[PDB]
């Protein structure tokens, strides 16, 4: 069928890392989890991802100056569920850096991008944001954790 | 540094699945690989991906009726390989369907999507191709190949 548990299944068999997208306002961190992270362009440098258009944490982030998306590593597989948690500290046990531009990025992760908003894209149940990347660092000795079928994996062979 | 080549080696510490996309035109079979294949939307069902504006095979079917998408598996580190030369037989070693839509798929992979392009959105030296869903099945639960730091991994 085409509903939504047996698209969710069906999806889920498609790999992909996972990140956290995070900021500070008035030096309280404000984040969430996502699958849905797309390296998109190098000239000029966009990366994408998609939201759920009932969100209520997304409100909160779309109006700030500077985002920042963190690769999370293959030990965050808590700190991933931890993030999409309704309620809770979604940064309960993580140690996170906080940029002069407000962008939030999670210490030990593989990569982190700090991101403008170039444009938001209507896609049914879902906004596409297409944002802009201006600033990276890599961390090339934290590889990265696979969301997969519901689960948290590590790459092997 | 911003430069193209910092972001290739930045952008490949993220991993992904590797999707083929290929359909099937007066008795030829045509696709590509891709590994930006990203779930949208449950309500319409919508997928989508990042095409490069510079393909040339992306013009060959980006006006066709149906495409088939397959989610490679572990064994097909080869498949992901073929299905990007820029010569030669891409399909050459897989077992392959066409459907009456033009939709082709491989067998041997867990799910097999068919869609028809929703919405192109232009992103820089790519473009967002926005996909609404027609059919999926969920043929067996084949481990997946994972594409990162220019190697195919597999799941540990
Ligand atoms: C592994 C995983 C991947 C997720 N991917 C996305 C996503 O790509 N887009 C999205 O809007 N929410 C995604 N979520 C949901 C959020 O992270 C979080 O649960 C949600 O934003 C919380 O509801 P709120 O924004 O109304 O506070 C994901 C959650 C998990 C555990
Ligand atoms: C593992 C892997 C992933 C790829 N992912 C994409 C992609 O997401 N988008 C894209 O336009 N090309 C991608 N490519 C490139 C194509 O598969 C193919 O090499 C390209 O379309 C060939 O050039 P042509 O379209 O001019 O024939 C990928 C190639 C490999 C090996």
């Amino acid at each position: 069928d085409l509903s939504p548990t047996s698209l969710r299944e069906a999806f889920g068999h498609f790999p992909s890392g996972v990140i956290a997208i995070a900021a500070e306002v008035d030096g309280t961190r404000v984040g969430l989890a996502a699958s849905t992270f797309v390296p998109v362009s190098l000239e000029p440098p966009l990366v994408a991802f998609a939201v759920q258009n009932s969100s209520t944490t997304w409100p909160k982030l779309k109006d700030l100056p500077s985002l920042g998306i963190s690769v999370l590593g293959e030990a965050h597989d808590t700190a991933a569920r931890t993030l999409a948690a309704k309620t809770g500290d979604r940064f309960a046990g993580l140690e996170t850096e906080s940029r002069d531009s407000g962008a939030v990025f999670i210490n030990g992760t593989s990569v982190w991008l700090e991101s403008a908003i170039e444009q938001l894209v209507p896609a049914g149940d879902h906004t596409i944001v297409v944002l802009r990347v201006s600033d990276i660092v890599i961390n090339e000795a934290v590889p990265p954790i696979v969301f997969h079928r519901s689960a948290f994996r590590k790459l092997g062979a």
